[PDB]
């Protein structure tokens, strides 16, 4: 009853311009279908859930395959805004040691979204997922946000403040903004990496423990290898990392998104009433499939996330 | 004494992006520097002409590109306007049997240009050139018009009406603008494609009648591998073409501008009077430098126009 309820994935789809060797050896930039938001949605299709995904998506060639990708992964975009504006594109290139980006967002289909292009959301939706550059954009974001507040009284919300300073060099109102989005969340994952970037006092544990009192239920933090601590009311949950040899790290907290409420889905779990209660074990089960999908991912140029049917045993 | 003044060449500066396969045998986009106008100052550069470029360039890594490639070419870009705003892309990709383009130019540091960031053009400058993306674009469109306006009666003006309908679909508006900007040109240079989407009665030839009498003095048709013909109103002259392996396309067209400015400005007649006079060994040797120098770059992934070291003898 609760297996056929969809998940809601809220905000941006891009294309991530990677730099790679020509046959004749010299740097070009290969398209990949991303985005924190999209990521997360692919990863959520690929796992058995059903997932939806709003956005904005362009009618061009680059939103083509955004669109088959999730097409290919099952997603309903169905909820989507298609316009004849373009693509988000983000840059990425290797100086001496160091990458640099360059981020191409003006006047795109993401950006540009509207009040209008807001969905319907009905009780099949059992959870919504929100994310950061999308929430903190113009004039995008203030849909998001919208979107979210009047959402959140009646399902399960999730919250990726996904930091990409490279991408956004990010200031105060941003992280205002984003505090204040952190109240409407359920469920807030982050990486110890995004954390340090809100300005708080204290130990890690010890700012999980305030956001709990802000409104979330279960916050999630993420330690690269080092796998991840999950934080309640009731409970915290050091879950170790996996070793893999790694390719890349694209895409990778965006699976564990996707394996924690895969999870929760699975067992029945995504409500804000039983969020409030979860168990030590049910809190494990959910980051450690996190952990173990992602495991996956960063082996092979992801953001391309495990198959259900992947991951068999 | 007429060998040190100037050509200034106003107009896009933009990235070509062409599909490559990586050395893992997938699809990628390799950036170059181009734009019809920028590829007409490098080329011009490299013959040796004093060469100057006005333009709107970004100061993101693309901007970069373009500034590198100008200053090795030896351009004078202090003309130009710089912005944070991104880099016009210009995407190229073969699906089957055929080319499908997408343009991305919102916002940029081309596009957005100001009356504010118009040039002092002063008795050094013996000519100036102008295109038609960069004219047709708006806002930028209307200062290169009022550019082109004001210093029309002053120097020489060359404009090249390269219609790619392909990165804008062409409507009368185009053609209208483009037809009252040739009013104000004393060199006209296009291709026999370029001419046919002005929906002018006649032959070919007989067109170029007309224009003479609109106010060029030099009207140059070019044909692809066949060459080119060259009009006024005191002779007809027909340039065969050369043979040479063709790798592309890209910036051929630019390359005869080069050619016929150079050669005019080594001839020492890059002035409206001298213009008014060019006997028939005059003009053939103007239009003939231009198709052997473009014969150079169709050979190597062009637009990469020869140096005058090349082409020696
Ligand atoms: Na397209
Ligand atoms: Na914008
Ligand atoms: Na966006
Ligand atoms: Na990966
Ligand atoms: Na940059
Ligand atoms: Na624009
Ligand atoms: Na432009
Ligand atoms: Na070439």
């Amino acid at each position: 009853h609760h297996h056929h309820h969809m998940i809601l994935c809220c905000g941006e789809a891009l294309i991530d311009m990677l730099p790679r060797e020509t046959t004749g050896g010299e740097t070009a930039f290969q398209p990949f279908a991303g985005g924190s938001v999209f990521n997360t949605a692919i990863a959520l299709g690929r796992l058995g859930v059903p997932t939806g995904f709003f956005s904005g998506i362009s009618s061009d060639f680059f939103g083509d395959v955004l669109r088959d990708t999730l097409a290919r992964s099952n997603v309903d975009y169905s909820f989507a805004a298609i316009s004849n504006r373009p693509t988000t594109l983000a840059f990425v290139r290797l100086v001496d040691g160091q990458a640099r980006y360059a981020f191409y967002d003006e006047n795109t289909a993401g950006r540009m979204l509207s009040r209008n292009d807001m969905p319907y959301v009905d009780e099949t939706i059992s959870a919504m997922l929100f994310g950061c550059i999308s929430l903190i954009s113009e004039p995008c974001g203030s849909v998001y946000e919208t979107l979210l507040a009047r959402e959140a009284p009646n399902r399960v919300m999730f919250l990726d403040p996904n930091i990409r300073a490279n991408l956004i060099t990010v200031r105060k109102t941003h992280l205002t903004r984003m505090k204040r989005m952190i109240a409407l969340a359920d469920i807030v994952k982050l990486s110890d990496e995004d954390l340090d970037w809100f300005g708080e006092k204290g130990s890690h544990d010890e700012i999980a423990a305030e956001w709990l009192k802000l409104g979330p239920k279960l916050v999630v933090i993420t330690k690269g290898a080092h796998g991840a601590v999950a934080y309640t009311n009731h409970a915290t949950v050091p879950v170790p990392g996996v070793k893999v040899d790694v390719v890349d790290t694209v895409g990778a907290g965006d699976t564990v998104n996707a394996g924690i409420l895969a999870s929760l889905h699975s067992q029945g779990l995504l409500t804000k009433d039983a969020l409030a209660n979860l168990s030590e074990d049910q809190i494990h089960s959910a980051v450690a499939l996190g952990v173990r999908a992602a495991a996956v991912t960063v082996s092979r140029a992801g953001a391309n996330p495990p198959w259900a049917h992947e991951m068999r045993d």
